[PDB]
């Protein structure tokens, strides 16, 4: 003690919030860059006739762009298909829709989200059905009922077992009216083009190599239930802490980064 | 009146103006960064994919519907690079003449033209104008053409409004240009420039006008890329002479250099 102790949680606090600041940024970006592809299939897939959007145009776009989404390991596109066009669906991409745990054809269901467009580093998406998955299919029901990005609570993503979120924009087609109700959004529903965040790594990239990492522990936490907080990043663990503010865009989702030192 | 309200009055001024100068630096980086993409999006879907996506209208809807993307920018346009030996085939396919920029008239002959064929309806007034015909946008094309990267102008009055602001220009190239190129390639493989009008005079104005303490603060931003000719790109004034505060700025072009000065009304 004391005047050590004061400096002490001063660095705390300066070393939290930094980190938080820098993470809320990170994700902003990535989430505003997501919209705009979002926009990009709207155009060119529905608003010009016929579609001037493939899936080579779309893996070079998201290629080269990979820049501007820093904690996204891919982005795709899913397409919504209902039952009855499933025939025509099929045929035309000359594949079947496949479920998510197994990859096996996906049994009958009164609609579906197969991935059509895929970032080359998620093309293992590629005629998954991401309605097959709870959490991506909670996720794609409220992104086209809102209208708005939807995040999903931390777990474990495909192919490299990563804990993640997934974030979900909803792509209409052009005959969703002005002021539209939630029925209307539904009806006028054409797709979802939906991110990974790869939180375990690639939040470990951006926290991990800094100034001090040695000397605190971080966590972020998913607190949308405040009773039953759910860890994003950090380890498993149940004095001095300091709470610096997250928010990540999406108000169904609450969340808090945690910071306390080693001793 | 009093010292220790001085001290805080000094610290409240740092404080506002290094807010400001973060708010500013961090949304022309975000415009920046889009405005990028746009330069890709070009080159993905007009020049590779066969036939072309992108005419006109699309590219008018795309930048219209992302216009939240690029929050300091008045609009967006594409020029595409045309050398003499080709004007008159360019002009014959597109129905229309190469324009100067001074006075929407027939260009004279030029080696070379940088025509505006895609625009942001907020910039339609830019169709068909050659780029080179202006002297600060003629020496951004060059510039980022030149070094591949987002090049900045130094700050004048912008076409039709004639408001003082800045203009930014990405370079197109061909899938011609080889890995690791050199200036010489950068040129021969260059296909256009993708630009967009920071319209400093309005849009800073409307950033920080909204903030809480704006009616004590000045706010000017320089232009101090030659240190004994610093050139005013935002503000006029009234303002308190025995104090200021010097907060920095990276609008991302290292041929340039900024700072924001700030000093309370009185
Ligand atoms: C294509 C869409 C979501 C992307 N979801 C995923 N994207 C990448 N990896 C994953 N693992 C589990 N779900 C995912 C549409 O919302
Ligand atoms: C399209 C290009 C630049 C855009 N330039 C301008 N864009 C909009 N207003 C203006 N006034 C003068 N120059 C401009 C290419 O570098």
């Amino acid at each position: 003690d004391d005047a050590n102790k004061i400096r002490r949680e001063e660095v705390l606090v300066s070393m939290c919030d930094q980190r938080a600041r820098m993470l809320q940024d990170q994700f902003s970006v990535s989430v505003n860059h997501v919209h705009a592809l979002a926009i990009l299939v709207s155009t060119f897939h529905y608003h010009k006739n016929p579609s001037a959007i493939d899936q080579e145009t779309f893996a070079e776009y998201t290629a080269r762009t990979a820049f501007e989404r820093p904690l996204l390991s891919g982005v795709a596109y899913a397409e919504k298909v209902v039952n009855f066009e499933r025939e025509m669906f099929e045929r035309q991409h000359n594949w079947v829709i496949k479920t998510m745990d197994r990859g096996e054809p996906s049994p009958v269901r009164d609609e579906y989200a197969p991935v059509i467009f895929s970032q080359d580093s998620v093309s293992y998406l590629e005629s998954l059905d991401m309605m097959s998955g709870e959490e991506d299919r909670e996720n794609i029901l409220r992104a086209r009922e809102t209208g708005k990005a939807v995040l999903t609570s931390p777990f474990r993503l495909l192919e490299t077992h990563h804990l993640g979120v997934v974030l979900t924009f909803p792509v209409y087609k052009s005959s969703l009216p002005e002021n539209p109700t939630v029925e209307e959004r539904i009806a006028a529903t054409a797709g979802y083009l939906g991110g990974a965040f790869d939180v375990e790594s690639l939040v470990e990239n951006l926290l991990g190599q800094l100034a001090g990492n040695q000397a605190i522990v971080v966590h972020v936490y998913d607190i949308t239930n405040a009773s039953d907080p759910l860890v994003m990043y950090g380890n498993q663990d149940e004095s001095l802490s300091h709470e610096s503010k997250l928010d990540f865009g999406d108000p169904f989702r609450k969340h808090k980064m945690i910071c306390r030192y080693h001793q």
